[PDB]
């Protein structure tokens, strides 16, 4: 009957070719392996998140809690969702981002002054990778003397999350990874209830619902749910950015000459290589897209890459151009979500990646890309594997 699959090899090699069959084709696309529609079209996948009753987050609660422990920011709605939603946004505005920035910027520099004598770095497993933990772990207050196991059980942990048919080895290791987190985390989160920080967890401690404070089991499943949320994408980002910019030699002059070109290309990376792919929903009632009927309780995979590159939002929609400006030929990228649970660091992680590639530009001369061709792995969040550039 239909013979393109998202699983086939080939789609994770090179799902553009896909993408372009999926919106052209089969927009709402049913997949037996996992029983769930893959939504492929910016129109399409806009509805999906912008109506919240009709698709809801019950799906994610599912196999997360296995790993969270407790409830997350995507299991709540109405003014409990509302709430939490803004604690956690205290923890990067404010007084708190004041003094987040100053530290990223000492984290990025370490890592810089790590390798600048090799004249070489690799974007991905050498500073994307390390930051992104860090980064996290200063905002949510957890020191970084053991950054290599959080970032080793965040792995694990993140894998459960953003895998589809994960055997039974690999259950029971994300698993161990979740215990040897809360492991860590709890005496923390009982230290700080006695002596208050300015950070994250301490924003969770002292958040009141009314008089009643959120346990401490939940507020390690909502601080696992920002590490989780805010490691992995860093990463990838900074690499498809820097990446890009080099395999456009032009528009990388044009932000060296107009530093403020480099926001319009963290979005436009974002746009082109979204490295949080898919966004689930589950169907709370009949609905019919084109003519593809769902039903009540089935599942509906957001496609944030296609629908990122639909011909219908953007002009030229699979070529990286930095200079798109929203004056269809440019509509708002999907990259951060959007609704209700749109991304609550986004931001954050804007002024976290132009603080990071300005300083990177600023201390790395005549960059030069080595890594002339990535490879791209991941089809939940997805990223390339090394991204090597040279130095003087
Ligand atoms: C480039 C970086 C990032 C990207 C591309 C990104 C992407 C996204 C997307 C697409 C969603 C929507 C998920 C859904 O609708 O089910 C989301 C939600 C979320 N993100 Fe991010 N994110 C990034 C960074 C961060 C950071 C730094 C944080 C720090 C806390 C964070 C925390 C969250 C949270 C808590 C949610 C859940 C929102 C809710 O349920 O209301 N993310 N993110
Ligand atoms: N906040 C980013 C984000 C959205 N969905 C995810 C799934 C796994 C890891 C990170 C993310």
């Amino acid at each position: 009957k239909v013979y393109n699959s998202i699983f086939d090899q080939a789609y994770e090699i090179d799902p553009i070719p896909y993408f372009n069959f999926l919106r052209k084709h089969d927009p709402v696309h049913y997949e037996e392996s996992i029983d769930a529609y893959f939504v492929s079209k910016y129109k399409d996948v806009k509805y999906i998140l912008k109506n919240n009753d009709i698709f809801n987050t019950k799906t994610l609660a599912k196999r997360a809690e296995p790993v969270m422990k407790d409830r997350v920011l995507a299991q709540m709605s109405g003014q409990e969702h509302k709430s939490k939603k803004k604690a956690i946004l205290k923890g990067m505005t404010g007084k708190y981002l004041e003094n987040l920035m100053p530290i990223l910027e000492k984290r990025t520099n370490d890592i810089i002054n790590k390798h600048i004598e090799k004249k070489e770095i690799d974007i991905v497993n050498d500073f994307g990778k390390v930051f992104a933990v860090q980064s996290s772990m200063d905002l949510l207050g957890i020191n970084l003397e053991n950054y290599e196991k959080i970032r080793e059980w965040h792995n694990g942990i993140a894998k459960f999350i953003t895998s589809f048919n994960l055997n039974d080895e690999e259950i029971k290791y994300s698993l161990e990874c979740s215990d040897k987190l809360e492991n860590y985390l709890m005496p923390l989160i009982k230290d700080r209830k006695k002596s208050t920080k300015d950070d994250l967890i301490s924003i969770l401690l002292e958040y009141k619902n009314d008089e009643n404070s959120i346990s401490d089991t939940e507020i390690l499943a909502l601080s696992l749910n920002v590490l989780l949320a805010a490691t992995e994408p860093v990463d990838k980002t900074l690499a498809y950015l820097f990446y890009n910019l080099l395999k456009n030699p032009e528009q990388f002059e044009s932000v060296k000459n107009n530093p403020k070109l480099i926001k319009n290309a963290i979005i436009e990376t974002l746009r082109y290589n979204s490295p949080v792919q898919l966004i689930p929903r589950q169907v709370s009632k009949p609905f019919i897209f084109n003519n593809t009927e769902l039903q009540a309780g089935d599942t509906v995979i957001c496609m944030i890459g296609s629908a990122n590159r639909d011909p219908e939002a953007y002009s030229n929609p699979d070529e990286f151009n930095i200079h798109r400006s929203s004056d269809t030929s440019h509509s708002q990228n999907l990259s951060f979500g959007t609704g209700v649970h749109t991304c609550v660091g986004a931001s954050f992680s804007l002024i976290q990646l132009e603080m990071v590639a300005i300083l990177l530009l600023k201390r790395l001369k005549n960059i030069k890309l080595k890594t002339m061709e990535i490879t791209e792995h991941g089809i939940y969040t997805r990223g390339p594997k090394s991204m090597v550039i040279s130095f003087d």
